[PDB]
Parts: C-alpha cells; sequence; structure tokens
C-alpha cells in the first residue's frame, strides 16, 4: 500500500502547504495523522476537504501530552509560524529528546529565520519577494498571481515535500532525523533558477511580454476563439511552429520568421486573426494529434472528462467528488486507490503507534 | 556533503524538468552525470546553465555501451519522449537486467500511457489540459501562463524529484528500484486539488476573477502605485485586513466589509485609488513589519538585493552570476557550497561508479 507505507505522520497546522504536503504523503501510503483543537474553524468541513483524504483527525488542544505521541511518530509536519511551534511543549529540541529519529519538518512562506520571519504573508506575497511575480502577466495591467500554485504548492508543498522523503532517506542510513526548513521564498526562487541563468545570460529585459516564455512570443500564449473560448499554443521548436504554421492554414512565406522578432507585432495580428475565425472544437479536431503544440483551454469541469486525462486516470471521481489521483506513479509499489477524507476524528488511544 | 551524497545519478534528455531535477539532486549531494551527444545545440552552452551546476557532462551518443553504466548507478532521469529511450538500448526492462536496484525515473508532460503520451507538447500545454491555466488572468484578455514555473518545475520538476527520493527510501528497504512515472499533467492536477476540493463545494464560478486567489477579491491582487511600480496584497484573513485598511489609512466604516462581495467593485476603486497616490517605497515603509500582507513586487534584479532574501540566503552570488541557493535546508546534513556548472566535459573512464 504505497512506497510510503509505514511512515508516521503528524500534521499540525491546517492551511495550504501544510495540509496538502500531508495529503501526498497519505496518496504515498504513509499513515498521516492531524492534530487540531476542537474547536476548528476550517472552511470546508475537513470531512469533505480532498486535502485530508487518507488521513486521520484527531483533537488535540496544545496540553504537552503530544510529545508523547511524536516519540512513536517518524515525522512532523509544523505549519504553524515561526516559534509558535516551540512556543508551546512541543519543538525540534524537545522532541529531539523523546524521539531522535524524528523528522521535524517545517513549510513557511519566510522560513525560520530573516526579518520577514514574523512576518505574516500568503502566496502572492512569497512570490513579490522572488520576483517571480513581476515577470507575470501582460504589461499594461498589473501582475496577476497563479491563483497559489506558485508558491503554496509548487514551491511550498513540493519542498517540504521534498524536504521529508530526502531527509527519510537520509535518516534512513544515519539512523538519525533532523529538521527540515522548507521556505516557500526558497522554493519558488529554485523554481526560478532557469530564470536566474537567463539573467545572468542577458536573455532577459526588463518589461513584460518581453521573453520567451512570458507572452513576448506569439507562438508561445493564449488566442481566443470564435466560441470566446481559448487555444493554448506553445509551437517553440522551429519544426512545431511548422506544424502551427501549416494548421492554421498559413504559408510560410505569408507570415514573419520566429527569427524576426521585430515583426513579432505583426506574427501575433496574423496568429489572432485565423485563431479566431473558428471555434476552439474545430481547431481542436485541426491541430489535434500533430506536433504543433496547439491544445485546447479546458475548464475544470471539461477537464475532469477530458479523454487523456480520463485514460490516465488523472483527474478521477472517487467515492464523493471530482478530484486528482496521487503522483507519481510507481510501478512495483503504486498508490493505493483514493480513501476519503476523515468522516469523525478518530480517539487517540486508538492510534497505532 | 548533503542528504543525498552518494546518489548516483545519470541525466538523460536535457530540457526543462529533466535537467531542473538534476540541479536539486546534485544541490543535495547526489553525483549527478549528464549523458549526451557532442554536437549539442544547448542554448546556452552548458558551462553556463544553472540546471547543471555541480553535475558532470559526459559525452556519449546512443551505441548502448550505457547500459554497462546504468548498472553502477542508482538513478537513470530519462527526459526523452516515451518510448525513444526504450527504442534504444536503454529502457526499463533492459536496465532492469543489468541492475535491479535502478531507480528508472521519467518526467513527461503527458506521461506514458495515453493518446496524447506521443504528441509533444510544453509548459503552456500541459496547462491548457488541466483546466489551472483556464482559471489564469483576466477575465477580457487570455489566460496568460507564469512562465514555466506550474507545469515544467512545480509540477514537473518537483514531480519525478518526489517520486525519486520516494523510489529511493522504498528500495532503501525492498532492496529493489523500480520505474517511477512522473506526469506533468499529473502533478499539475495533484497541485489544483485545493481548487478540485472547491470544485466539489461549490466555492467555483464559471467566470475568472470571481474566486478568491484569482483577483476576484480586491484583498487578494496587485496594485499599481504612484511611481509605475506595484504593490502585492493578500489581506485574507479579517485580522490582516484590517492592519491593510489601517496603514491604507482608510476608515473600516469608509471601505465596504470583505463580506459585501457585492461591493468589491467598489472596494477596488477605494484600494487603487489609495496605492497609486504613493510610490513601492513609501508604501513599503508603511506596511513594513506589520501582519497587514502587503509586499512590493520586487524584480529579479531587485530580489537579488532584497534584505530577507539576503538574510537567509535565498539568491546568493556564487562563482560567477546570480542563483538560488540549495533548497529544502537540512539541519544536520545540509547542502554543501553550490559548485559551478561543468567547465568542461569529463572523459567517462574517469566516472567512480
Amino acid at each position: 500500500g504505497g512506497p510510503l507505507a509505514g511512515v508516521k505522520v503528524i500534521e499540525l497546522g491546517g492551511i495550504g502547504p501544510g495540509p496538502h504536503a500531508g495529503m501526498v504523503l497519505a496518496d504515498l501510503g504513509a499513515d498521516v495523522v492531524r492534530v487540531r483543537r476542537p474547536g476548528g474553524l476550517t472552511m470546508p468541513s475537513e470531512d469533505r476537504d480532498l486535502l485530508h483524504r487518507g488521513k486521520r483527525i484527531v483533537d488535540l488542544d496544545v496540553p504537552q501530552a503530544m510529545l508523547e505521541l511524536a516519540a512513536k511518530a517518524d515525522v512532523l509536519l509544523d505549519c504553524f509560524r515561526p516559534g509558535t511551534c516551540e512556543r508551546l511543549g512541543i519543538g525540534p529540541d524537545d522532541c529531539a529528546s523523546v524521539n531522535p529519529r524524528l523528522i521535524f519538518a517545517r513549510i513557511t512562506g519566510w522560513g525560520q529565520d530573516g526579518p520577514l520571519a514574523s512576518t505574516a504573508g500568503h502566496d502572492i506575497n512569497y512570490l513579490s519577494q522572488t520576483g517571480a511575480l513581476a515577470a507575470f502577466g501582460y504589461a499594461d495591467r498589473p501582475p496577476m498571481p497563479p491563483l497559489n500554485l506558485v508558491a503554496d504548492f509548487g514551491g511550498g508543498s513540493m519542498l517540504v515535500l521534498l524536504g521529508i522523503v530526502v531527509a527519510l532517506y537520509e535518516r534512513e542510513r544515519s539512523g538519525v532525523g533532523q529538521v527540515v526548513d522548507a521556505a516557500m521564498v526558497d522554493g519558488v526562487s529554485v523554481l526560478a533558477q532557469m530564470m536566474w541563468t537567463m539573467k545572468g545570460i542577458g536573455s532577459l529585459r526588463d518589461q513584460r511580454e518581453s521573453f520567451l516564455l512570458d507572452g513576448g512570443a506569439p507562438f508561445y500564449r493564449c488566442y481566443e476563439t470564435s466560441d470566446g473560448k481559448y487555444m493554448a499554443v506553445g509551437a517553440i521548436e522551429p519544426q512545431f511552429f511548422a506544424a502551427l504554421l501549416s494548421g492554421l492554414g498559413l504559408s510560410a512565406a505569408d507570415v514573419p520568421t520566429q527569427l524576426d522578432v521585430a515583426g513579432y507585432p505583426q506574427m501575433y495580428d496574423i496568429f489572432a486573426e485565423r485563431f479566431a475565425s473558428r471555434t476552439r472544437d474545430e481547431w481542436t479536431r485541426v491541430f489535434a494529434g500533430t506536433d504543433a503544440c496547439v491544445t485546447p483551454v479546458l475548464a475544470w469541469s471539461e477537464a475532469a472528462n477530458n479523454d487523456h486525462l480520463k485514460a490516465r486516470s488523472t483527474v478521477i471521481t472517487a467515492h464523493g467528488v471530482q478530484q486528482a489521483a496521487p503522483a507519481p506513479r510507481f510501478s512495483r509499489t503504486p498508490a493505493g486507490p483514493v480513501r476519503p477524507p476523515p468522516a469523525a476524528a478518530t480517539p487517540i488511544d486508538e492510534i497505532n503507534w
């Protein structure tokens, strides 16, 4: 039942990255157990939060009697502000005494140390300091955050997840766990390495919509269709640019060359023109199966019924509602079928550890 | 020297997710070795690509004499289209024979199985199928991709990274490795779980700029300042919304209530008004240190010199140019200082395995 089967995990804070990491841990077979006060004002109801599926809720106001729990656990996922966790009985030091095999993970937007460390903030904020946000969106309108996928999960949840499974492989040889500091601002900055590479090389400019991946290239952006929908183009490689020009019913000689940056504004118009003369459906048909790198922008509802995502069963309907199947996928020790979120809190003495 | 010290890794494909994962592996102590044909047309020169720092390049056209290499290695990071890897000598099967301890990781946008599997595509494309892209940007203009941070790295590089370190912990007990299928469309969908949760709960609407994290809430977006800069606001919690309203010099009674969604359009104007009457600098001073969740949107250049990111040394200047320090951070087995990208390809018989 999952490659991470047998791993005892203790989830504390209940928001964004914290719980999302917990989820994956459970999805991969780990025995995850949330610890939170009963008067929880969580939204939605835990029993309806896909971020808690496969987990077990346990009332336990922090009464330091939990140090007794950690000692039996492998991982402790701290999700509170820095310090608060050690302000109470629990903490990297205390836990160390009760269990030196413990993996003290900590997901934060600012990290443990630093001036901003005490400051409160969210995904949009952490992205403001890294410079990633300032490289998003159209030139005129202010920067618009990609929901909270970049910092909270892409560079938050995944970061602490990486750190945990790594701190596991470590102690699984050093026989001793340690503290893992997962800072969102850190993760995002690493997710942006390619940009830094560019920045040093001189491939970046000052204004937005100038780079290759920020809309500055007509062959890598979105075009509205006749029926008010959208198509996503990413014809980067010259070979794929060919396909794009082909299915679009355009002769290479008609449209400027990829190299003719100066004529991009014109290429955009030619692309916008053609793309808006048909419906997403028709277009999807045309570029279908070709290496043109042209796909239809699907909505949540639309995606869950997508042929590909269905075949590979990425978005499945597990007892209840539509959701995302565990990932990545393992060949010999795959993830068992998805269990539902905790229908009701489990006692505490009915643990297992 | 890193928690992943001693891990033999073989990097094949050389684009986006593949090499970015390889980097982190090296950053964490792993012995990563890239294998690619000599006539490589890579951009930029490998010796100037931060995604290759701490790694070793090795000329080796695929001449199946590499199966002999895998057998000594722990991980094989396949980054080619599905099939191509097994179309040559190498492949999950063949490698299994020479080394059953091998971890055959595979990062793909569409994954191994599925109709689209053979189709070519990029970050913007993979995001179009999951439905995450259709939830990005302003309502009028088409969706604009957050560079390639979401799919390529946030749900690509990190996914295969997770899969690997997990497959390591697995075999590090089952004494047998396996195949890891990291599909970007898969990772992104898991990065979007929160959304799916919302989708089933009924918190999502059909149009954009309607949810809490997509700009539909004036207290969670960006505002242009007097000096044409931008400030990122994320005052979600009522307590923080207070601070926002305070430093902004507004009386609770002046601006509509968070609950008065119908008056959001108005709240937006009041926020845009005040925010645009001062410079990012001044504003940064005002909301500085307060839990208002109001920060300045910094550009790449500006971020590298940011006080916080400097203290925690997130963006450091390693021998040469500016880049992102390793992550996450470990307390007993931290990451050694960052080495530079391969100055020159290393032979092949000078390996170590």
